[PDB]
């Protein structure tokens, strides 16, 4: 597999987002800017509470298949190819990763066979629509710490995904997981989120070479990023790190990145984090302290990197 040089677009995006001017030109704009040649769109169903059972996808929060298969589509004509990303989020604002249930079932309790019936449902719905729009790549869960223990029912959802979608599948496992993930020879592509402190990539890569090498899998970080931030260079995935604005350390953080992740053949590519689909007005990007990288110096270190490659 070719190295990915991926963005994620779309996380902002809301019911008829996907259907305007307004998105595809920041689309347009994030393949200009960063010369991405990859596009992952990351979605977000919700559930009540990190203990709740149904996966709601239906709601305004989601773009509808109509808009999602036209940006798609439209993604295509760019000559971008497209990895569809469909997570969830609580609404209560719990981490996904925490999403638990009890080891065992006890009456009235809510399940993790009862969770995980509603999660594959919205999975199979998605992975319809990567088929029917020929998606490079398909990725059934992120950061899912907690539930990634319960093997046999992501097996399960693995093997009804492919029931649905003939191209690529993988599983977005969290920083440090990659050698707890027991299920990656149900997969075709090994992912992780690799928001790692700008000062520990020798002995982190080191850990997941050591996972790569034991299988015939290309590997790449799926997100990868950090915000404009004081103290993010260390915490990069804290998207709500208390911090004061600071965009050299994004860029340095960059700069880091790519350097030690260039010479390690293994590391195929990136889906870094994110491109809004409703983006900040460019004369705004010097008071902007979030993830995004448009009118940023990171976009200059992302661009000449991606080029290079
Ligand atoms: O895509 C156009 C149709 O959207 C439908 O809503 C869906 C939406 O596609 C998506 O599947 C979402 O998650 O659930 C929504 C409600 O079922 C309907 O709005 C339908 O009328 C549209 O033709
Ligand atoms: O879940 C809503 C928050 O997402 C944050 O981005 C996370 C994302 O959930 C996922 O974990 C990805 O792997 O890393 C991103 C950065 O940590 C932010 O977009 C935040 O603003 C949202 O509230």
């Amino acid at each position: 597999m070719e190295f990915i040089k991926g963005f994620t677009f779309g996380w902002d995006s809301q019911k008829g987002y996907f259907k305007t001017e307004r998105a595809k030109e920041s689309l347009r704009l994030m393949q200009e800017r960063t010369a991405s040649e990859y596009v992952i769109v990351a979605l977000a169903a919700l559930q009540d509470t990190a203990h709740s059972t149904e996966v709601d996808f239906q709601g305004s929060h989601m773009v509808d298949d109509d808009e999602l298969i036209e940006l798609i589509d439209y993604a295509k004509s760019l000559g971008l190819k497209v990895i569809l990303k469909p997570t969830v989020n609580c609404r209560n604002g719990t981490w996904r990763a925490h999403i638990n249930f009890f080891d065992m079932d006890i009456p009235g309790e809510p399940t993790w066979d009862e969770w995980f019936e509603s999660y594959i449902n919205y999975q199979k719905h998605y992975a319809k629509i990567a088929e029917k729009t020929n998606c490079e790549m398909f990725v059934v869960g992120c950061e899912m710490v907690q539930a990634e223990r319960r093997e046999d029912k992501w097996r399960e959802l693995i093997a009804e995904v492919r029931k649905d979608y003939r191209g690529l599948v993988t599983y977005n496992t969290d920083k440090y997981q990659e050698d707890n993930v027991k299920f990656w020879d149900a997969l075709d592509v090994i992912s992780s989120s690799g928001y790692y402190p700008i000062n520990d990539w020798d002995r982190q890569l080191d850990r997941i070479e050591a996972v790569v090498k034991q299988y015939d899998k290309p590997f790449f970080f799926v997100a990868a990023g950090c915000p404009s931030r004081s103290g993010s260079a260390l915490l990069p995935n804290k998207w709500d790190l208390e911090g004061a604005i600071n965009l050299q350390e994004q860029a340095d953080y960059y700069q880091v990145m790519f350097e030690k992740t260039a010479s390690r053949s293994w590391v195929g590519g990136f889906g870094l984090w994110d491109w809004q689909t409703y983006l900040y007005d460019e004369k705004d990007a010097t008071k902007n302290d979030d993830y995004g990288v448009f009118g940023k110096p990171a976009e200059r270190v992302i661009k000449a990197y991606y080029q290079s490659r």
